[PDB]
């Protein structure tokens, strides 16, 4: 339980801000939509306020609000994300692209008044000028995964991990090895969870009215374990 989850009993307006620089390539991304922790649902819209994105959209998916996951009633004791609100948390990642570059991200997710805000900073390097990332070899789609979470006492948060399986144009897949940290920005009490994971699905599509380089995202997530 947490006074914090109370803030997600209904639909919640969401905004995303991303500043990234891959292999020196500079890009800005904006997102807006809403969240339904109730149902484990996200409906989001993103575009590049900077032109044709330098990396494939799906490389950005993880980086672009785990607090919207749906935690089963017997799950309540282990929901760090919501518990942290509205003061929010820091979310940092290091992501390894098999036989290619990596991303380092630093984000804060918090309420900004009536909105849940995800503000991120991204850095990519060691990217193969002619790899699937830089030569956009990834097909616009997304697999379902399991986000494994454990407590991080000292940190006072959670240690998170998973590997994304990105579908390659050549019919193969490409591993996106995620290394993740979440810490409470606030000073109030948080739930430190036993081990578990999040059952994550997302679906990528396009908005036929959109000119700018963009992506329409939908996520469903439920806790388990």
């Amino acid at each position: 339980m947490s006074k914090g989850e109370e803030l997600f009993t209904g639909v919640v307006p969401i905004l995303v801000e991303l500043d990234g620089d891959v292999n020196g390539h500079k890009f800005s991304v904006s997102g807006e939509g809403e969240g339904d922790a109730t149902y484990g649902k996200l409906t989001l819209k993103f575009i590049s306020t900077t032109g044709k994105l330098p990396v494939p959209w799906p490389t950005l998916v993880t980086t672009l609000v785990q607090c919207f996951s749906r935690y089963p009633d017997h799950m309540k004791r282990h929901d760090f994300f919501k518990s942290a609100m509205p003061e929010g948390y820091v979310q940092e990642r290091t992501i390894f692209f098999k036989d290619d570059g990596n991303y380092k991200t630093r984000a804060e997710v918090k309420f900004e008044g009536d909105t849940l805000v995800n503000r991120i900073e991204l850095k990519g390097i060691d990217f193969k000028e002619d790899g699937n990332i830089l030569g956009h070899k990834l097909e616009y789609n997304y697999n379902c995964h399991n986000v494994y979470i454990m407590a991080d006492k000292q940190k006072n948060g959670i240690k998170v991990n998973f590997k994304i399986r990105h579908n390659i144009e050549d019919g193969s897949v490409q591993l996106a090895d995620h290394y993740q940290q979440n810490t409470p920005i606030g000073d109030g009490p948080v739930l430190l969870p036993d081990n578990h994971y999040l059952s994550t699905c997302s679906a990528l599509s396009k908005d036929p009215n959109e000119k700018r380089d963009h992506m329409v995202l939908l996520e469903f997530v439920t806790a388990a374990g």
